[PDB]
């Protein structure tokens, strides 16, 4: 045993590991919308960097969840990140649906660790993704819902105006 | 094809799809590293920093590269991120010399691909690799080069004192 | 020969001025769009200065050309500048059209060359042409094909509104 | 007719494009007198930098005729630019010569210009004219005139001290 | 084999320690030629300066093919640096011509280099040499160039008279 | 004779020369020293910068004695400069030995200098030799021996932790 270990189940230390896989998949994903929205035939290039962030913003979290792997005393253990689920993302629409759902698909993770936690009464893993993590995700799934709003609002995906529109006013 | 594309062979558009895979493979490994010199029975952290600072350095790499693709107009083709070699990496010394053979595997692929390159009579994209690629790899590989010299002259893997000495001394 | 002439074939001397021209010709051919899309039925102030400024940028590749020549010993041979193909440009969309192939038909007189300077061993010349002509030949191609991909997007040629918009929030 | 066209005669419609195509044959010439003071057997660096600077007000009057005409409603039309003269200008009095009568013919074609447009009662061009061209001809005129009587008091075209000194001491 | 060696042909290896000591052999030659205008019946200090200056730009070349040597895994041989051609140098034309020489031979040598690094497939090699030294090469030689045409133009070697301006006017 | 020349014997004009050559031979030596200790199996950065400063010193102090021959009306004849005695100076304290003995070396022709100086009555030759030479060299050699006492001290040839704490401790 790790001699900083308190108070640590193994359950959750496996679960902190599937918990950072999903980041880097999830960053990876943000990566190939960047690339996209980049392509000389799609040209969206507010839309790419706003996937960008997003991709480092993820990349960032799995980070995190290392650091706090090592905190704790516990291992971290490496898995493979699988390639995102598609290589052409269609339009803004189209990804910003996609991304809402990876988002929720992420908290959910948040949420089942949390739950984990709180059953295997550890308040430090509980207060740690409540401040570090949950609050964010919440934020994130807001700011995408609103974009897709206005995304409809503005004729997608049919209306290319409104696409440009959108490119240049919504994440300028 | 793309209303861009002039002068790009489909031989080097996947070439160049590879090479980011393998730059992203890099980065995971160095990411492995900063987490076992961040372990508390390890417990680096100067020697963490450097290869948390070498898994940004080739992940920006594998960042360029989907740009340039882009410029060109080719596509990029993400494909899965494998899991680095080993999860455990033992002292500075051996985690030094599996750095060593990462880069020369990293170099010879960019070598292979200039070597394409200029057999399909491409100069933007030798250009590209001489500036961003080469000279960075030859600093890097002669860098880590001088890091193993100085383990050895300091003993390890035996001397604990010495990889002590390097961490305080050595690496940033 | 001139006393600093070394390693310096007459069939690159005289491609180099033939790319000289050929960049003046570009130059001409920019500064009628410029003056079309200043008309008062056409109005588009922006669009006038993107492409004012790319006359003022083949103007400047030509007399880099010209400084080339004597700093190699070789000797500056003018020619006629040949009128642009149009004197009308139609719209936005027509004049980025024309604009691609313009600078695509630069770029393959560029590699040309290079290629010249490759079998004809000058890597004095190579190196002149990849730092100084390849690199932002792409980055312009790209910028302009992101460019008709927008206005495409935006309903040219018939909506006005759409060139409206571009003239206000792409160029600038 | 074009919407904003008052008082504008076709026949200095015609006139204006035609003073446009002189304006750039003069920075041409100006250009290949650049080209040849540059030159490694001929190297006076200062006498080519004011053939250059030449070309390039030469070049700006033509920009303004662009502008001048679609401010007036006129519709630019642009012609070949000869190529200039002489390949090779002999020495800094013979290329000063030279240039003393290039811009007494731009001077008689604006005042020919001028004429046209009294004559016609197009008192806009005429301002035009005076301000912005007539008084920077007799500027440049009487500069050339005083740079002549100067290289033939230092004993040009034999004397070659006299012509060192020239560039060191009459041009900037 | 060096642990950072990597596509590094011997032949190379063996050619980069050649060609740095020639550049130490073009350097004592431009020192000779320093303390000859230094001498109190030359007495061309800027002259003499002039040399100084290139003296040391040709040490500091070849100090950085010693860095690159040990950047490559190769290892740096050092060998005799010959005396320079003369003792005494007969006037300022005299020595630019000789100095001309030097830098056509520096060059040659140069571009054998290029050639044999771009025949062992060796692009490292060969961007090191354009970028820092071909460019400055040939930069040196059109200067030189230069200066000599000037020199002839004020009548050297028989004009005293002349050789006082230049040394006053074209270098420092 | 020189117009400048009083008080300057030719015995110590030649021997002016000689001591230049031997300053050009401990430069070339110590540059050597400077190579070895920045090879990638030796690495140590700091002594390598250590050998590279005195190699600067020494071809200082070569081209101060090329400007005292010429104030004094002597003419510098220069000579070959020998290679080092070694390709490979064996570690840090092995490389100070040797570099004690050069000092040593250069030291003695010094003294014979001004003894010869002395003898033939040249007090601005001896003089000369004081202020420039003399103390400068004593200094050097108390530095050198200095730092030999603390390699040895440190344990070298064989504590490899020794050689590295001086490097980072005892050396700029
Ligand atoms: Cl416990
Ligand atoms: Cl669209
Ligand atoms: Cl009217
Ligand atoms: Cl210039
Ligand atoms: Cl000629
Ligand atoms: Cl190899
Ligand atoms: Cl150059």
């Amino acid at each position: 045993v790790s001699q900083v270990r308190q108070n640590y189940h193994s359950d959750c230390e496996a679960a902190v590991n599937r918990m950072l896989n999903l980041e880097l998949y999830a960053s990876y994903t943000y990566s190939s919308m960047y690339a996209f929205f980049d392509r000389d035939d799609v040209a969206l290039h507010n839309v790419a960097e706003f996937f960008k962030e997003h991709s480092h913003e993820e990349r960032e979290h799995a980070e995190k969840f290392m650091k706090y792997q090592n905190k704790r005393g516990g291992r971290v253990v490496l898995q493979k990140i699988k390639k995102p689920e598609r290589d052409e993302w269609g339009n803004t629409l189209e990804a910003m649906q996609a991304a809402l759902q990876l988002e929720k698909t992420v908290n959910q993770a948040l949420l089942d660790l949390h739950k984990l936690a709180t059953d295997k009464v550890d308040p430090h893993l509980c207060d740690f993704l409540e401040s570090e993590y949950l609050e964010e995700q919440v934020k994130d799934i807001k700011r995408i819902g609103d974009f897709i709003t206005n995304l409809k609002r503005l004729g997608l995906p049919e209306n290319g105006m409104g696409e440009y529109l959108f490119d240049k006013h919504s994440v300028k």
